[PDB]
């Protein structure tokens, strides 16, 4: 699995399930292109979004639909959504895991590359 | 101030001075509009983004150059930037405080939202 | 001020005011000494708790009831506290910024030294 | 596994791996009595710290060792350790996984609890 999300509820204590995001790859012509898409888990994660040949070097944003999340909960967020834009496989092929922590009026991400 | 932002340093724990962002507000065909910008002081904090008059309802987007941040310390950052996207005033004017904390491979965001 | 604590609320997004904090000093038998104490102004902040004579090289812990905050909110919270342990003056005087960032079932904290 | 402590390095973009930690209950007398310790793998996990039957209601910490952790890696960090500080069990058992994200000067962690 070469890009996977993890999302986490820090009202909750829970993982973040059915949270739905996009992710868009940048194109020649600096636009943002449609890449892939999923819903989270029953524990939080979004598996498969993409494979090893088609991941390839590029510019990446995953944009995560945390005002959804929180509208459902009754709760009115701050964020449109969370997102995370970043340069993927300059250097070769790697495995990304984004993770995302959030709050209401917040979020923490980090992301975790490893080498195969 | 309808609009501050202020940037901290986890690595070195200071203020991250000299950070360089741009604030746009979506436009009715979804497109970004150029609506404000600046660096942060050596405070870490960049104020006199807006007015209250010019800042009315929107979804906004402030993308920080967390990049160039810290390719300037010889470290290779994870994200292109840090983006934080919300919608503002829609319930009148607020004032918004938007913190970053940054790492290479991690931000955290949050806001203080204020009624005047 | 050579020790402030700032208090943020990830849920409501604003400052938390009227939180409960005592510091102590690591002594020669490992046990903790009564060194300060305060609770947060409506800044979130609480300033004054040392003064630069006073405050000498140690082992710190700023002990923060963040239980009791989420409870005045109907909120059942993970942690009992929020705690912070750093050594602090070890190269002589430091002005210390503690800021912690709360969610029910999360906390991040984050600390800027500044050199007088 | 009723406790499951997962750590990641925000700096190196990676699982925080070697780190160790140690988790105390608080005893009848108010005092910290030792409970368990371990050192994270090299995804950055901690399991087996204990049982169904031993992980009994209770006031625990976990201190987990960062100090030692960025030493290693030449960075003199802030803390002397991360440590969570929490209520378990006392609504009958459940599974606990804390997360934490460590920075030189910062930390975040966060608390997923599960009823089996
Ligand atoms: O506490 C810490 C941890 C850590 O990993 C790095 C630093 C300092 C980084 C640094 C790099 C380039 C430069 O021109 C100046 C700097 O201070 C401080
Ligand atoms: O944006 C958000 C999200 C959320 O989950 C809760 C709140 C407000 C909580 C609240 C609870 C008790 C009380 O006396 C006052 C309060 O404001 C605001
Ligand atoms: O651990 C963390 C995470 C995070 O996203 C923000 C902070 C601190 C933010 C902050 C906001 C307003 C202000 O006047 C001062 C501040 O330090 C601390
Ligand atoms: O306090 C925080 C902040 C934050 O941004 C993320 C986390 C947890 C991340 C995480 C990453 C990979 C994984 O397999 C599991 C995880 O829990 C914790
Ligand atoms: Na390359
Ligand atoms: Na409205
Ligand atoms: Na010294
Ligand atoms: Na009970």
């Amino acid at each position: 699995c070469p890009l996977m999300v993890k999302v986490l509820d820090a009202v909750r204590g829970s993982p973040a399930i059915n949270v739905a995001m996009h992710v868009f790859r940048k194109a020649a012509d600096d636009t943002w292109e449609p890449f892939a898409s999923g819903k989270t888990s029953e524990s939080g994660e979004l598996h498969g979004l993409t494979t090893e040949e088609e991941f390839v070097e590029g510019i990446y944003k995953v944009e995560i639909d945390t005002k959804s999340y929180w509208k459902a909960l009754g709760i009115s967020p701050f964020h449109e959504h969370a997102e995370v834009v970043f340069t993927a496989n300059d250097s070769g092929p790697r495995r990304y895991t984004i993770a995302a922590l959030l709050s209401p009026y917040s979020y923490s991400t980090t992301a975790v590359v490893t080498n195969p």
